[PDB]
């Protein structure tokens, strides 16, 4: 097997070494419904060439920490999958509404807080060159939109945000010297969003080689708003063309989903978004059931197989 060139068509599944600790079961979508591992199957069955794994710092239950990251990411390599590490700067979730420094972090000078950021990014980055894998893209944060690691890293501390930044561009490029270093919002249809985080890094030097979205549109639908989901998308490609043009940088959708109930309007999302002027597509944790962890419903598996979601990108 190789890697593919081109396109990414990826899926994140840093839960995969949970659920499998947890005893969780994939099957193949046709006649003969085999018992599978889910990269192959996703590889396989769903047309996925690339692999997003989320990286926490000191995690309570050690899932998403260094060593966990290193298997996934060696087993995405074996089956040649092309790797995407999404650096949290978190013990836990990174999302726009919790952003918060590793307990360990949080009584370090700013001077020391980007050494031991840039620490975390070159340990993480260097163990896995020494096991083979060779990321081609690397996040610095996860969905950043107010900014990462607040307050200290907060959009109102442009200078500061940027310095974080920096030393996070500079410690994969350190090991990683080809590896695109993406930073992602969420809310890939908020050009404002866009705006302002781009607008703080052009203005302190920031850099950065490629702008990450997400797109979850399916609550338009939900919430009745006008347009539906299909505005929410539209809206997204208008963004993607927007931040090109302005900004000069390529855009991956580093996360997307609907619900997983929802498998025709996914495919025909997916389908829809594979012609924007993006150079990629990852589906967020697309083998979870409907239910996983605190009720996690955007899955695009059911009875333990894909649907036709990924039709996609097959
Ligand atoms: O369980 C799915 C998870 O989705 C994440 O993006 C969120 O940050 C978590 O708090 C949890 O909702």
């Amino acid at each position: 097997v190789v890697k593919e060139e081109g396109f990414a068509r990826g899926a994140d599944v840093s839960w995969l070494t949970q659920m499998e600790a947890e005893g969780l079961k994939f099957y193949t979508p046709d006649e003969n419904r085999q018992e599978m591992e889910c990269m192959d199957l996703l590889r396989d069955y769903c047309g996925v060439n690339s692999i997003r794994l989320r990286v926490w710092v000191n995690p309570k239950d050690g899932w998403n920490n260094m060593n966990d990251v290193i298997v996934k990411a060696k087993r995405a390599e074996r089956l040649g999958l092309r790797t995407m590490i999404d650096f949290h700067f978190s013990d836990t979730w990174a999302d726009p509404g919790h952003q918060e420094m590793p307990e360990a972090w949080k009584e370090l000078s700013f001077d020391d807080l980007k050494i031991a950021l840039s620490e975390h990014v070159k340990s993480v980055l260097t163990a896995l060159k020494a096991v083979g894998v060779t990321p081609e893209w690397v996040q610095v944060g996860n969905e950043t939109t107010p900014g990462m690691m607040l307050p200290v890293g907060s959009v109102d501390n442009p200078e500061q945000l940027t310095a974080l930044n920096n030393a996070g561009y500079d410690a994969v490029k350190a090991i990683c010297p080809d590896a695109k270093v993406i930073v992602h919002l969420d809310a890939g249809n908020d050009q404002w969003v866009y705006n302002r985080m781009f607008d703080i890094l052009q203005a302190n030097g920031g850099k950065y080689d490629m702008i990450g979205m997400s797109l979850y549109p399916y609550w338009a639908e939900q919430e009745g708003k006008t347009g539906g989901w299909l505005k929410v998308a539209d809206d997204c490609i208008a963004n993607i063309k927007h931040v090109k043009q302005k900004y000069n940088k390529p855009v991956m959708i580093c996360e997307i989903g609907m619900p997983y109930d929802q498998a025709e309007a996914c495919k025909q999302l997916i389908t829809k978004m594979m012609q924007a002027d993006v150079e990629g597509i990852f589906y967020w944790e697309p083998q979870a059931p409907n239910g996983y962890n605190d009720g996690y419903n955007l899955g695009c598996f059911d009875n333990n197989a894909p649907t036709i979601a990924l039709d996609a990108f097959k």
